[PDB]
């Protein structure tokens, strides 16, 4: 019942005491959902010194089920049956996101358990995705399973995935099957990912004192509670929304925190778990800092924050993680070490003014199983790296110039493409995505209207547009991995013109999905008067290289772009 754990310069982790294994329903408010199937510890590396680390869980729904509003019973079906939330067969077959978080600063083994006492395998039969990245494993004689954690400035996220746990999706191209079809992802059914933290940069923790800062206290947040100060910080300790807006107590998802002016820094300590969401209204920088992590799960689909944050969707008012709606101008986020489990909705908006970028890394998102949960915006020159998300819409949406987005893993479920430069007519350059991998996708549907492709343009959002000659898109994308029976390289409606866009380094090592869904095929129609300009080198498949000889859409490349396009792209 006690946990052991060890909190030092070498290596920090933590426990809750309100941890609740629950597979089906909401965890108690002031409690945490704790992983059903794995334990893990954490000790320096070959000392044989291990020390408890907490394993949350996230699960399809949340426990809530298909619900309208928040204060509905838990799984009582008051959504619209005609509803489509981006859940289907996943609850059935016991999909769930299980995670663990600490700090190092040196060389550490990773030990992990079943907890039911059982064997997860042989190390023969563990897989740790990203497949760039390879680790030591070994065997305890316990049954565990240990990895050495190299220290990494940068530090590590990945998934471990034990062969006997897999679950195949399996799709006749319309729905989920449980037989027949055809395989379209193999993913583990009890997931569980590490989250090996460096040491947040000693700027990133910000100088807190008693005026400075609103120390908040584990329990339920009631309105008004996070003040006025500079900070609002959440200490170790679980913590939750309590009230609606009107001051009504006893009601979860019902309210969000809009902070004050004066707020311009939220903090969030190492195992401090908050059911709520944030709004900024400050006018400076703001930030999003510590190892802590803001949980959506008490909010339904598409919780509305201007209509009792019930399950109508509005692209203004659903309700965003991470969310400003008050303008500004030359205003930086700066988001370094946050963990945001199971959003309700897209996950971050900041709106009011153009003048914005973030400086985005060591940043997590997890248990985001609803469509619609977007990763963040990537605004004109933002620096993103180190990031782990899990994704069932848009991962890396490309709308403005200047920015890069380094060191990326995407979990993509089964909507829209990783990469998103769609919608609408746009004009970006400047921008690099570095070493991209997708660790997993599970595509139901072979689809162009929501890409299901690496690098996608879905077609207008809004009726009555054209697309626009005199706008163009140029970046590079380098150092991409596609890992599993994989999705289209590009899918892209051109809404104007692509130039000077570099495609180079890209591997499917399990090759692309060839069956009769389609969702391999890579489609770039005609769009008269615009240029492709597609650049691409070093793309293979299967450990084959694609060239101008396999390029084409019935050969290895599955390369359907309209012919139309003839010379203005090169494969190389
Ligand atoms: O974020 C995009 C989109 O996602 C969800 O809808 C996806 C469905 O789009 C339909 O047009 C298509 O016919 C279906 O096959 C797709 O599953 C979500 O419902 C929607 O609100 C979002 O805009």
């Amino acid at each position: 019942t006690t946990a052991n754990t060890h909190c030092g310069a070498d290596f920090c982790t933590w426990w809750h005491d309100s941890g609740e294994i629950n597979t089906q329903t909401p965890v108690q408010p002031g409690n945490v959902r704790q992983s059903h199937k794995y334990s893990v510890q954490v000790s320096l590396a070959g000392t044989n010194n291990f020390h408890d680390s907490f394993v949350y869980e996230s699960i399809p729904r949340n426990g809530n089920g298909r619900i309208y509003a928040p204060t509905d019973p838990p799984n009582s079906n008051t959504l619209d049956s005609s509803v489509d939330d981006g859940i289907s067969i996943e609850p059935s077959i016991g999909l769930n996101m299980a995670w663990s978080q600490f700090e190092y600063s040196h060389d550490v083994d990773v030990k992990i358990l079943a907890t039911d006492g059982s064997s997860l395998g042989s190390p023969s039969d563990v897989v740790i995705r990203p497949v760039s990245i390879s680790y030591a494993i070994s065997q305890s004689d316990d049954g565990g399973i240990v990895i050495r954690v190299p220290a990494d400035a940068n530090g590590r996220k990945f998934s471990v995935e034990f062969k006997t746990d897999l679950y195949t999706f399996l799709s006749d191209g319309n729905e989920y099957v449980t037989s027949g079809g055809s395989v379209v992802g193999v993913e583990p059914t009890n997931a569980l990912v590490i989250f090996a933290s460096p040491f947040l940069p000693s700027g990133m923790i910000p100088h807190m004192t008693p005026d400075n800062t609103q120390t908040m206290t584990p329990g339920p947040i009631n309105n008004g509670d996070w003040g006025a100060k500079s900070i609002l910080y959440f200490p170790p300790g679980v913590y939750w929304m309590n009230q609606d807006q009107s001051g009504n107590s006893g009601k979860l998802g019902s309210n969000h925190i809009r902070l004050n002016s004066n707020t311009y820094w939220v903090y969030l300590a190492p195992g401090a778990y908050v059911k709520g969401a944030i709004e900024y209204f400050t006018k400076q920088n703001f930030y999003a800092t510590g190892h802590g992590i803001l949980s959506g799960e008490n909010y339904v689909y598409q919780a509305n924050a201007g209509d009792n944050y019930i399950a109508v969707k509005s692209d203004s008012t659903s309700l965003r993680m991470w969310w400003h709606n008050n303008l500004g101008g030359g205003q930086t986020w700066y988001c370094v070490g946050p963990t945001i489990n199971a959003p309700p909705f897209n996950t971050m908006d900041f709106n009011g003014n153009s003048g914005i970028s973030s400086q985005i890394s060591d940043y997590k998102q997890v248990g985001a199983f609803f469509f619609q949960t977007d990763g963040p915006e990537i605004y004109p020159n933002s620096v993103v790296h180190d990031v782990f998300w899990h994704v069932n819409d848009d991962a890396i949406k490309i709308y403005y110039s200047g920015a890069s987005v380094s060191r990326a893993t995407i979990w993509k479920c089964h909507n829209d493409p990783i990469i998103q430069m769609g919608w609408t007519s746009r004009d970006i350059s400047g921008v690099t995505i570095d070493t991209l991998n997708v660790i997993h996708t599970r595509y139901i549907k072979s689809e162009t209207v929501v890409p299901s492709a690496i690098i996608g343009a879905s077609p207008f959002y809004a009726s009555g547009m054209s697309p626009d000659s005199r706008k163009s898109i140029s970046m590079t994308v380098s150092n991409v991995v596609c890992e599993g029976l994989c999705p289209s390289l590009f899918r892209i409606t051109p809404l104007q013109n692509y130039k000077n866009f570099v495609v180079k380094n890209v591997a499917f090592p399990d090759g692309l999905q060839t069956n009769s869904i389609g969702t391999g095929e890579s489609i770039i129609p005609a769009a008269s008067g615009l240029t492709m300009g597609l650049a691409i080198s070093a793309w293979t498949i299967g450990g084959q290289k694609v060239t101008m000889e396999n390029f084409q859409a019935n050969s290895l490349g599955q390369f359907n772009i309209d012919g139309s396009y003839w010379g203005e792209w090169q494969i190389s």
